This record gives structure tokens, C-alpha cells and sequence, in this order.
């Protein structure tokens, strides 16, 4: 083994109570206890060395995302306990279709301007576990960069469904995005990132839409089916220079693991052609046969084959945890990745 | 003198009881009691005949909104608790900036889809009491087109919000366009539509941004500031043929009657030069001075100068009820508009 996991307690800074869903406030499916599991996992099976996240500041954060953007999500909290609010931070309107898409004065507009979807409630501490996470994903690029094989990022907030400038799907910052573009900042001519998760990484789609210098894969169920509804679909294949170089794969209901690496397989032949310098994983485990809220059927031994055929790609890997609900499971789980990466079957 | 009134005793059946409102499920502001109110008060100033609508079915609706849309709205509580949902149908996500306007297959997709706004919950009774509301509209049209003056058409839920496929701000079907489109389908070369409700009609603009035979004009709250946030500005005045057609006109908050009374006499103005075949005000009295949703400072009296001054367009008028959210006041204000426009100081 010896792979090394990046963790910041910092992550128990977001703990919001409420989340809307089929129309009432439930408790959140995004909750610390998938991060406290996972670590638990990590240090039971003593996968590696364990360390805290380095503070890299904004600059790395602005290569993907919009300065307007990221002060939004400083102050959002503040803004909105000052208009008077008395819940969680919710959007309630949104640029409607035949609207325009023009940022507003007031915090609800702001809101609406800024998110996707209305799962995603706000609160004190969202922000500095925001900056916690995509700074365990910096901590982890900096460690395969300097000469680790790869490294787990136990980002909690989970990042791929964010663009430049829109957050949702219980994300905030795209921690993969983040470091695929510090690979490219930092001389790797080509980046890959592989999104496994149950739901379409649309964010770094998104973020990657024109180029060519980053490859962008993602296996997911339907969006005509589940979130995010409105992107991942099979015709998306890029824009400008990166017409090609976006690669969506979709799958539907009770797909098992004997189909989805079928697709894994395509994936994986993809990125051997296109030859990339390193590989960011957004690694989510909502694949799984008892996720509450997906419809794949992987087994928990599923995982050791996944994690054993993406080191066969022979490249620098970093992983940044994305999604996954069944927290009995989630720590085998995200785990077993790590250690069929390393050579456990 | 007097004006008739068209009220369906079918507006109760739209009784939902969550509002998504600063993060939390609060009690709807757009209530029943609303539109009793107005009636008893109606009843109680003797102000004229009252009737129930006309039933016209979807023809004259189809002339303003789409068919995939008239389809949704009738099939979306059955789809929403077919799919297992346990609370009122709210959208949960929808189309960010940088996704795809791509309907989708899944009720919420479809939710998201036809939506700007979470605070419009949909539940049993909702398709009929739309139904009902444009029937109302249309009923006061068709009063109007065989002789009468003026017509109060007290429509629950409210229209102005509604575009041909989008759904919020409390509005459904957007009964002020219906009524607009009725009267030009008989005959009538040239329509008005004047928005005197507290938000911007961003429905009824959207509805005939590019067109010229139907002159637009709103005022409103600055959309910086208030809801709907995305279209209001005072520099969308159309588009192609509909260039210099649509005329909106800001106030920001604290605006008293003073004030707005002298963009009211600019639309008067817009009005008289465009010279229409017919008028359709869309009323609110949520510009009054205790709305609690809304920050202008109209006085219940000023409703009667409004009422007076609309006469003076000399016009055949249909009003359709929009918003106003004190129920204390909501039937002396909107009554004290018809009893103005027929004489009354
Ligand atoms: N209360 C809304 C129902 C559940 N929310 C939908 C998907 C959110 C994204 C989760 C994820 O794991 N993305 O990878
Ligand atoms: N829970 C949302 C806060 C208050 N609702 C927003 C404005 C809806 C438009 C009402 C209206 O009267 N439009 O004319
Ligand atoms: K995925
Ligand atoms: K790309
Ligand atoms: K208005
Ligand atoms: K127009
Ligand atoms: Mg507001
Ligand atoms: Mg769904
Ligand atoms: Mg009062
Ligand atoms: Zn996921
Ligand atoms: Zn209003």
C-alpha cells in the first residue's frame, strides 16, 4: 500500500441541518459522517501516512473559478443572515428560461444567479470547508507532483458538480478541476480527469468545455433520469478546440458493475490515446448497490477491480472523493479503491 | 356607475399549504381568504353584477402557451406522487447557467424544466383552479367585446409571471395575455397590456417581446432588488418587430403614490400614442404601503386615483387580478380601483 490520504478536520465546518427534497426539509445526505468513516477506514486498514491540508490561498482557485464566484461564496452566509432570513441559505428563484442571465444586487438573486438546484443549503462554515477541500485536493496534486504514484484527497465538500461560476449537487469548489488545472499550471502538458461517480461531473465538463489540454470522461447514470438532468448526455462531446475532448458514457437503472466496466473500459481506452501526463479521479462510491439515492448495483468487491484497473493506466492518479450515501459502506468502499490501486484483490 | 365581476368559486381548489420562503416551508402568501376577501368587499360595495366564468377549454390558453406546457401542468401532481414523493411538487433543480434547455424524462427534470421559482408549490387543484382563473379572464373579455366598459376579472392564482412554458411567481396561466390575445383574435387590431402590480409581468412581456399589435408596460420594483430579479430592466424595450413595444419603468423602495403616479402618467402617455383597441390592466395591490412582500407606499385612497386615472384612457378594460398580500386591505384596495374607475373619489 503506502498510498497517502490528505484529510482536514476543517470539513465539520459544513454540517447544515436541512436539505430540500420531494419537496420538504430533510437532514442532508451530504453529512460529516461520510468523511469520519471513510478516515476511520483509511486508519483501520492503515492504508498510508495521513496528513492535514498546505494553505494554497485563492490563486489556485481562481484558475477555475470566477472572482466574482468565489466572493459570493465568502459573504453568501453573512448577505443572507443580514436581509433577514431565518432558515438555511436556499435559492428560490433562478434565471428562468427566456431570462437573462444577468447578475443581480439582491442576496436572493444572487443566489439563484450562482446555483443549479436548491439541495444545496448554505450556512456558517460552508465557505471555510469549501477552502478546506480544495485545498486537500491541492495538498494531494502536490504529492503525486513531487513524486508519490498517487494520493486520496478526502475532499468533504464534494466538488464535480460545480462550474466557474454555479454551485449545487452539494458542491461548492470543483476539487478535480482544481487539480487538473494545477497539473497544467505546473508543465504537465496533458491532464485527464476520469469522473466515476454515480452522477455526471458537469462541472468540470463544463469548466474544460473548449479545450483540448484537459480531457474530460464521466460514467453516470441517465440524465434524462436523475441529476443533473440538464448535461451528460452522450452528445456532449466538447466545444472549439475541445470538440472530442469531452467524453460522456451513460447508463440506466440496475446497471451492475459486469456492464459499467464495459464503459470503464471504453473510458479507459480514451484516455490511453489521448496519453495524458497525470489522472484526476472523482471518485464517487453512490455507484454502489445500497446508495440511497442512485440505481447502480456495484458490490463492495467491486471496488478492489475498479481501483486495480486504473492504476493499470501507469499514470500519476490523484483522487478526490465525490459522492457516495450508504455510510455503513462508504469507508470499505472508498477504500477498497485505494487498495486494489495498490494491488489488493 | 357600475362593473361586473367574473369570480370562480373553482380558485379554492388551489389550496396549497408549503411556501419555500427564506430557507424554511412557510404558510403560502397567495391564500384563498385573498380572493373571498376581494369578493365579500365586492358584494359589499354593491359595486355590480357578479358571475361565474365561461367555460372556453384550452384553445384560447393554447393561444399564449405551449402544449407541452398545458400538458405538464395537468399531469404534473399525479406524475410527482406516482414517483413517490411525499411532499407538494417543488422544483429541486433546474437549468444552471452553461446547461442545456433539454426536457428531460423524470418529474423533477420536467419540474425544474417549466419553472423560475421554488416558492410555487403544486398540488392536487392546481390545474383546475388555473383553469378556472383564465376562464375568468376570458369571461371578463367576452363581457367586455359585447358592450361593457370595463370588467373585473378577480383571478386566483394570478397570471402575470406565467411565460408561454415557464411557471412561478405564484402564476400559472397567465390570464392577462390570455385576455390580450382573445381580444385580437376577435378583431381588435391593437391591445394594451399595463401592469400596475407591484413585480414586474415578466410572463406577459416575455409572451410578446417580439410583437407590435400588443404594447407591454410594467411598473415595478426594481428587479436588482425584488423578485422576478432577471427580466424588468428599464432597457428591454423588445425585440425585432416588437422593438420600442414593451415599456418597463423601476422605482426603488419606499416609492409613495407621489412618485409613482408620474411613471403611471408616462405609461398613460405610451398608452395614448400607440393609440389600442382595447386594455388589459394586470392589477395588484401588493404597491401597498403594508404588502408584506413588497416595498411601495401606496395609501388604500391612492387606489381610487388609480382607478380615475385609468378611466381616463377612455379604453375598453378588462383587470385581472394579480398580486396584494394583506388580506386586511387586499378587498378595499382592489375594489377601491373599480369603484374609482367608475366614478367614485
Ligand atoms: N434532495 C434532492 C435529492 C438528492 N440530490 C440529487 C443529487 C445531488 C448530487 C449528489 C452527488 O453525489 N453527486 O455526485
Ligand atoms: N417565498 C418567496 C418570497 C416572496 N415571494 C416572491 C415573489 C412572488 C411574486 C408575487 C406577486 O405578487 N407577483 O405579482
Ligand atoms: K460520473
Ligand atoms: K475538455
Ligand atoms: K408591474
Ligand atoms: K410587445
Ligand atoms: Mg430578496
Ligand atoms: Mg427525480
Ligand atoms: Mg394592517
Ligand atoms: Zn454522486
Ligand atoms: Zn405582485
Amino acid at each position: 500500500g503506502s498510498m497517502k490520504t490528505v484529510f482536514s478536520p476543517l470539513h465539520s465546518r459544513r454540517h447544515v441541518k436541512t436539505e430540500l427534497d420531494g419537496g420538504l426539509l430533510i437532514e442532508p445526505h451530504e453529512k460529516p459522517s461520510r468523511a469520519e468513516t471513510i478516515l476511520a477506514r483509511v486508519k483501520d486498514q492503515a492504508l498510508g501516512e495521513i496528513l492535514e491540508p498546505e494553505e494554497f490561498g485563492l490563486g489556485p482557485v481562481k484558475r477555475v473559478h470566477t472572482a466574482d464566484y468565489v466572493s459570493f461564496l465568502e459573504t453568501c452566509w453573512d448577505e443572507w443572515v443580514a436581509a433577514g432570513k431565518r432558515g438555511e441559505a436556499i435559492p428560490t428563484f433562478w434565471v428562468g428560461r427566456g431570462m437573462r442571465a444577468r447578475l443581480p444586487k439582491d442576496i436572493d438573486g444572487r443566489l439563484g444567479y450562482y446555483s443549479l438546484g436548491a439541495d444545496t443549503s448554505i450556512s456558517d462554515g460552508t465557505w471555510e470547508a469549501a477552502r478546506a477541500s480544495a485545498n486537500v485536493a491541492l495538498t494531494a496534486q502536490k504529492l503525486v507532483a513531487e513524486g508519490e504514484r498517487a494520493a486520496f484527497a478526502l475532499c468533504r465538500p464534494p466538488g464535480h458538480h460545480a462550474h466557474a461560476d454555479v454551485f449545487g449537487g452539494y458542491c461548492f469548489f470543483n476539487n478535480a478541476a482544481i487539480a487538473a488545472q494545477a497539473f497544467r499550471d505546473q508543465g504537465y502538458g496533458k491532464v485527464a480527469v476520469l469522473d466515476v461517480d454515480f452522477h455526471h461531473g458537469n462541472g468540470t465538463q463544463a469548466i474544460f468545455y473548449d479545450r483540448s489540454d484537459v480531457l474530460t470522461i464521466s460514467l453516470h447514470g441517465d440524465p434524462d433520469l436523475v441529476f443533473p438532468h440538464f448535461l451528460g448526455f452522450e452528445d456532449e462531446t466538447g466545444e472549439g478546440d475541445g470538440e472530442a475532448y469531452n467524453l460522456n458514457i451513460v447508463f440506466p437503472p440496475d446497471t451492475p458493475f459486469s456492464i459499467w466496466s464495459q464503459g470503464l473500459e471504453k473510458a479507459c481506452e480514451r484516455i490511453r490515446t489521448f496519453a495524458p501526463d497525470a489522472l484526476v479521479v472523482a471518485l464517487g462510491v453512490d455507484t454502489f448497490e445500497e446508495d440511497p439515492i442512485s440505481f447502480f448495483k456495484l458490490t463492495s468487491g467491486d471496488y478492489l477491480k475498479l481501483g486495480k484497473r486504473l492504476e493499470q493506466l501507469g499514470l500519476p492518479t490523484v483522487f478526490t472523493m465525490e459522492g457516495g450515501y450508504d455510510v455503513d459502506a462508504i469507508g470499505v468502499n472508498a477504500v477498497n479503491v485505494m487498495q486494489g490501486f495498490e494491488g489488493k484483490s
